[PDB]
C-alpha cells in the first residue's frame, strides 16, 4: 500500500509545471552579481545552484524541507521505545517534502532491508585491500565498483527516453542506500575485527540497527546515537563539497553509484568530512602533549602553536554558517544526557570556551564557532568506536540520504549539465584593465 | 640541469604578488550577474572560476596558455622523425606558460619513465575485476586505490605548513601522470588480451610511445595518432565537468589521486567524455540498420528517430562552443591525410553535412556543430582499436595533463574551498515574489 515511487509520480508533474511558470515570469530576473573576489574565492557568497532538499541559513543553520533539527527531532518517527529520529523518516521527508507516518517509515525500512546485497566482485575487492588503504578510499573504490549493477546505466545504454531518467535513478538510489551499510561494515570488520563476519540483515529492524549489528555493537544507547548521527549528517544544502560534487557529476548523466563515489572523494578532504577524524587526532596529540586535565592557558598555547605552524584548527569555522552549528549543539545535548562525565567530552566542552576566542583574536576566520565535526568523534569514542580513521565513513553513509534524494529530483526536473565559464587571471585582467 | 620544480619555485611568488595587487584594486569589481535561469540552467553563462591553464573561446575554440591548436602543432617539440606534438611539451607549456625546448621535453619524458610503477595491491585489484565492469569504473577505482601512496596526503597528515602544499601536489601529479598509462594498459590487456603482459617501460621513449607499446600496437602512425590524441584532449578550460570536478574536490585538500578519480567519474558521463564511446555505438547501429553506404535521406531519418525517442545525437553540441570544435577539425585533417578512404571516416564526413542541419531544424540545440567526440573513435577503429567501451579511458589519460597542471597552481595560489550558496525553488520564489 505504501509506495514512494507512486507518490513521487504524482508530485513530479506538479513541480515541473510550477517551475516552468516561474521561469516564465522570472527567468531573467537577477538574484545577484559576480565579483572578482568571488571568483578567486571559491564562489564564496555566490548563489549558484538549485537544490531542493535542504537550505542552510547562515544564522539559523540547516532546515530540511523547511524543518529545523529540533523540529525533526520532535516530528519524525522514532524507534519503538526510542528517542532519536529514524533516518528512514528523514529520507521520506527530503524526498516528498512531507513528514511521514510510522507506517511509511516502516516501509522504507523493509525496502532497504530487502534490497541489501553485495556482488562477489565487490566482496573480493574489499577482502583483498591492504590495511594501510584508508577507509574512505576503500569505500569510494567499492561504490565505484558497484556501478556494474547500475539500473540507470543499463537503461541509458538501452536508449531510454530522457523523461524516465528519474525512475531509474530512484531504483539505484534505493539500492545504493540499502547496500551502503553492508559495504561500510565489511570495511570495519576487515580492518578492525579480522576473521569475523558482518552477518545478515534482519528484515525486521530499522536500517541503523541492522548497521550497528553488522558493526558488532550491542549497547542500545549506541543504536540511538547512530540513528541521530545518521539523521543529522544527511544533507547540508547543495553547495557543500560532497553534495555539489554529486550534483555536478550526476549532471553529466553518470549513474548514482559513480556520482556518489565522486562525492565521497570530496568528503574525504581535510577541509570537508575528514575533519571529524582530524579533530580526534588533534585531541589525541593534545592530551598527549599536555595530558588529560589541561589549564586554559595551556590550551590557548596549544591552539596558537597550530595556527602559527600554518595549519587549521579542525572542527571550527564554516563557509556559510556564522554562528554555532545547530548540529554541534544537538550533539552537545546528547553528550550532556548520556556521557556528561567523559573526560574527552569535558575537553571538547572546554575548547568551546577557548577556541572561538583565540580564532577571534587571530582575526582570520569569518566564523569562529564550531561546526558539526568538532563534536561527533567524541561521542563515538565513548561507546568504544575508537578507530578515528573510520569516522568519515559514517558521515559518508549519512550523506547518501541527502544527496541521493536530490539526485532523483535533479533528473525529474530535467536539470541540465552543470557547466559554468572559467577565466584566466590574464583574461580577467583584460576584461577589466588589470591591477 | 632541467628541473620543472625549480622553475615553478621562481614563477609562484611573482604570480602571487600579481594576483594580490589585482585583487587589491579590483576585488569588488563586478564581472557579471546571476539570473534565475542561470541557476536553473547548470550555471550556463556564469563566470565562476579562475583556471589558468587554458581558456575556451565560444567562436575560436580552446587556447592553451594563449596558443591555439595549430600554434601548438607548429611550436611544440615533436618526436624524432615525428609530425605530431609530444604531450610532454604540452604539459610543460600548461604548467609554466612557456614553450619548452626539446631538451626540456626530453626531461619530462625521462621523469615520467622514472616514476612509473604500480603497487601490488593495485595490480591485484585490477586482475580480480570482472570483465563486465566498465573500463572507466576500473580506472577510477584503481586511481582511488593508489591514494595509499599519496605524498600530499602524507605530508598533510604530518602537519605541513599550508604554504608548501604545492610542492607535494607537484610530486603526486608527476607520479600520477607517470602511472596512468600502466594502469590504463593493464586494463586493456586484462579485458582484451587476456594472458599477456604490458611489459616494461623504456626509459628512452616518450610517454605516448611507451603507452602504445604497453597497449600492444606496432604501427608507427598509430604512435603518432596517440601523441596527437593525448595532446589535444589534455585540457578544456575549467568549467567542463571533469576539470571542474577535480578542482572542486582538490579544493577541500583531497589528494590528487582522489581528485583525479572523482574527475574520471564525471568524464564517464554520457553527456561528457563517454560521448566518444557513444558516438561509435551509435554509428555501429546506424551501419547495422542501414548498412555501410547510406543515402542522405536515410541518414536524416535515422537522426530524427533518435531525436524523436527522447535521446541525444552523440558528438554534437557544446555548453560553450558555438561553432565547430577545432579539435574536431584537427582530427579531420589527420584522417584526410592518413585514412581518407575509410568507410567509417566517410560516414563521419557525411554526417557533418547532415547532422547540423537536422539539429538546426529541430531548433533545440544552441550549437548544432560537432565536438571532439564526433571524430575520435573513428580514428582509433582504423588502427585496430575496436574496443569502443575503452575509448573514454584514453580521454581520461589525456585529461590528467590539464587538470593536474592546474591543480598545482590552485594550491600554489592558495585558492580556498569551493563552496557556493544553493537555493530551493521555494526560497527563490520568495526572494522574488514567485511565479
Ligand atoms: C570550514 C572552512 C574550510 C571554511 O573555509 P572559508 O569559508 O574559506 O573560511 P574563511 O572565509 O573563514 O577563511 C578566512 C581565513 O581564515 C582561515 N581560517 C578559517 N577557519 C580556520 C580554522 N578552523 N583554523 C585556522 N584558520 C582558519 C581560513 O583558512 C582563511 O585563511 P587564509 O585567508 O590565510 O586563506 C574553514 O573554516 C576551515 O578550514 N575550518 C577548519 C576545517 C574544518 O573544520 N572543516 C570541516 C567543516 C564542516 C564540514 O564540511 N564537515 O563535513
Ligand atoms: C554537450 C551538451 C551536453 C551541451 O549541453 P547544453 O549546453 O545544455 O546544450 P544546449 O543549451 O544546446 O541544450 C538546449 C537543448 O538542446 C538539446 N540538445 C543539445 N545538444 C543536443 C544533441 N546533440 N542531440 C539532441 N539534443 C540536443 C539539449 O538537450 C536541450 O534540450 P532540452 O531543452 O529539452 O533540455 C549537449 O550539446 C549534448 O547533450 N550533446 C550531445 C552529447 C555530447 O556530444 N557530449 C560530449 C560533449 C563534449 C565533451 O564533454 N567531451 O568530453
Ligand atoms: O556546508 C558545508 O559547506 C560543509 C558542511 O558542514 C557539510 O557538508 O555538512
Ligand atoms: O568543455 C566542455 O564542457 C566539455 C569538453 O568539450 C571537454 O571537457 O573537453
Amino acid at each position: 500500500s505504501t509506495n514512494l515511487k507512486d507518490v513521487l509520480a504524482s508530485l513530479i508533474p506538479k513541480e515541473q509545471a510550477r517551475i516552468k511558470t516561474f521561469r516564465q515570469q522570472h527567468g531573467n530576473t537577477a538574484v545577484g552579481q559576480i565579483t572578482v573576489d568571488m571568483s578567486y574565492g571559491g564562489m564564496r557568497g555566490m548563489k549558484g545552484l538549485i537544490y531542493e532538499t535542504s537550505v542552510l541559513d547562515p544564522d539559523e543553520g540547516i532546515r530540511f524541507r523547511g524543518f529545523s533539527i529540533p523540529e525533526c527531532q520532535k516530528l519524525l518517527p522514532k524507534a519503538g521505545g526510542g528517542e532519536e529520529p529514524l533516518p528512514e523518516g528523514l529520507f521520506w521527508l527530503l524526498v516528498t517534502g512531507q513528514i511521514p507516518t510510522p507506517e511509511q517509515v516502516s516501509w522504507v525500512s523493509k525496502e532497504w532491508a530487502k534490497r541489501a546485497a553485495l556482488p562477489s566482485h565487490v566482496v573480493t575487492m574489499l577482502d583483498n585491500f591492504p590495511t594501510n588503504l584508508h577507509p574512505m578510499s576503500q569505500l569510494s573504490a567499492a561504490i565505484t565498483a558497484l556501478n556494474s549493477e547500475s539500473n540507470f546505466a543499463r537503461a541509458y545504454a538501452e536508449g531510454i527516453n530522457r523523461t524516465k531518467y528519474w525512475e531509474f535513478v530512484y531504483e539505484d538510489a534505493m539500492d545504493l542506500i540499502a547496500k551502503l551499510p553492508c559495504v561500510a561494515a565489511k570495511i570495519y570488520r576487515n580492518l578492525y575485527r579480522a576473521g569475523s563476519s558482518i552477518g545478515a540483515i534482519d528484515s525486521k529492524l530499522d536500517w541503523s540497527h541492522n548497521f550497528t549489528n553488522m558493526l558488532g555493537y550491542t549497547d542500545p544507547q549506541f543504536t540511538e546515537l547512530m540513528r541521530l548521527y545518521l539523521t543529522i549528517h544527511s544533507d547540508h544544502e547543495g553547495g557543500n563539497v560532497s553534495a555539489h560534487t554529486s550534483h555536478l557529476v550526476g549532471s553529466a548523466l553518470s549513474d548514482p553509484y559513480l556520482s556518489f563515489a565522486a562525492a565521497m572523494n570530496g568528503l574525504a578532504g581535510p577541509l570537508h568530512g575528514l575533519a571529524n577524524q582530524e579533530v580526534l587526532l588533534w585531541l589525541s596529540q593534545l592530551q598527549k602533549d599536555l595530558g588529560a586535565d589541561a589549564s586554559d592557558e595551556k590550551l590557548r598555547d596549544y591552539i596558537w602553536n597550530t595556527l602559527n605552524s600554518g595549519r587549521v584548527v579542525p572542527g571550527y569555522g564554516h563557509a556559510v554558517l556564522r554562528k554555532t552549528d545547530p548540529r554541534y549543539t544537538c550533539q552537545r545535548e546528547f553528550a550532556l544526557k548520556h556521557l556528561p562525565s567523559d573526560p574527552m567530552f569535558k575537553l571538547v566542552a572546554q575548547l568551546y570556551k577557548i577556541v572561538p576566542n583565540v580564532l577571534l583574536e587571530q582575526g582570520k576566520a569569518k566564523n569562529p564557532w564550531p561546526n558539526v565535526d568538532a563534536h561527533s568523534g567524541v561521542l563515538l569514542q565513548y561507546y568504544g568506536m575508537t578507530e578515528m580513521n573510520y569516522y568519515t565513513v559514517l558521515f559518508g553513509v549519512s550523506r547518501a540520504l541527502g544527496v541521493l534524494a536530490q539526485l532523483i529530483w535533479s533528473r525529474a526536473l530535467g536539470f541540465p549539465l552543470e557547466r559554468p565559464k572559467s577565466m584566466s587571471t590574464a583574461g580577467l585582467e583584460k576584461l577589466s584593465a588589470g591591477g
